[PDB]
C-alpha cells in the first residue's frame, strides 16, 4: 500500500499515512529518462502541520499543499528542508508565498546559496556539530554529520518512533550508490552509526526515496556506501 511511482501522475504528489499524525508525502521526478520517486513528511503540531522537505519543484509542492489542504485540512505553517538539494529546497518559494515559515540549518542555507537553490528563509540554531540534536515543535532535529551531504540533517518523531533519515538513508532496493556528487563517504558509515546510537528505538525508518522499513536501513545503507567506497 506504500504508493510507487505507479500510483502517482508526473506533478501530483500521494501522501501516506505511517502513524498517528505523521505522514509521508511522495511525490516524483524525472530525471536523465527514468522516474524517481522522492519521499518527505508531514508531522501534526496540535492544530497546524510542520512539513519536512518539499516535494522536489515548485509544481509538485503547489500539489503538496492542495493534497495537504483536500485530505488532511490543517494549516502548514512550518517547513523544514533536510539539505540544500532541490529535492528538498526546490518549492520553498512556493511554500514562503503560502505563508509557511521555512527553516534550515545555516550550513544548509549556505551551500543552497552556492548552489543558486532556493533559500530557506529561517536558520536552524545549534546543528552545527556532528551528534547535535534539536527540538523543533514535535520533532527532534539531528545532524549525524557529513553523509549524502556535509549538511544532512535527519528528523525523528519521538510520538510515533518515526525516523526520517532523508538522502542519509537508502531503501533496500537501492543496491548502488545514487547522487554521491557532494558526498563524504569517509565519514558517511560514522554518521550512520551516530544515527544508530541515536535513535535505537525507532519503529518506522523513512528514507529520502523509496519504500519505508525499519532500522535494517541504517546497515543497509551503510553496506551500499562501503562497497561504493571500494569501487575499483
Ligand atoms: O515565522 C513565520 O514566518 C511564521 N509563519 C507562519 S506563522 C509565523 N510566525
Ligand atoms: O540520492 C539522492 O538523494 C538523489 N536525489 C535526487 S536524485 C538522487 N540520486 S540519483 O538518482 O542517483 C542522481 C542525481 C543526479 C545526477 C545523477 C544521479
Ligand atoms: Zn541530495
Ligand atoms: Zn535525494
Amino acid at each position: 500500500e506504500y504508493p510507487t511511482v505507479s500510483e502517482i501522475p508526473v506533478g501530483e504528489v500521494r501522501l501516506y499515512q505511517i502513524a498517528d499524525g505523521v505522514w509521508s508525502h511522495i511525490a516524483t521526478q524525472s530525471f536523465d529518462g527514468a522516474v524517481y520517486p522522492s519521499n518527505g513528511l508531514i508531522v501534526r503540531d496540535g492544530d497546524e502541520l510542520l512539513l519536512i522537505d518539499t516535494a522536489w519543484g515548485a509544481k509538485n509542492t503547489a500539489a503538496l499543499l492542495a493534497e495537504i489542504e483536500k485530505q488532511i485540512g490543517l494549516p502548514v505553517t512550518r517547513a523544514v528542508s533536510t539539505h540544500f538539494h532541490d529535492d528538498r529546497v526546490g518549492g520553498v518559494d512556493v511554500l514562503r508565498a503560502a505563508g509557511v515559515a521555512t527553516y534550515a540549518s545555516p550550513s544548509t542555507r549556505r551551500l543552497a546559496e552556492v548552489e543558486g537553490n532556493e533559500i530557506p528563509t529561517h536558520s536552524l540554531e545549534g546543528l552545527s556539530s556532528s551528534g547535535d540534536a534539536v527540538r523543533f515543535g514535535p520533532v527532534e532535529l539531528f545532524y549525524p554529520g557529513a553523509a549524502h551531504s556535509t549538511d544532512n540533517l535527519v528528523v525523528y518523531v519521538p510520538s510515533a518512533s518515526v525516523l526520517y533519515g532523508g538522502c542519509a538513508i537508502y531503501e533496500l532496493s537501492r543496491t548502488s550508490a545514487g547522487n554521491v556528487a557532494d558526498a563524504d563517504l569517509a565519514e558517511w558509515p560514522t554518521s550512520i552509526e551516530r544515527i544508530q546510537q541515536h535513535y535505537p528505538e525507532a519503529q518506522f525508518v523513512i528514507p529520502g526515496h523509496g519504500l519505508p522499513g525499519g532500522l535494517d536501513l541504517l546497515k543497509h545503507t551503510t553496506n551500499v556506501v562501503k562497497a561504493h567506497t571500494n569501487r575499483s
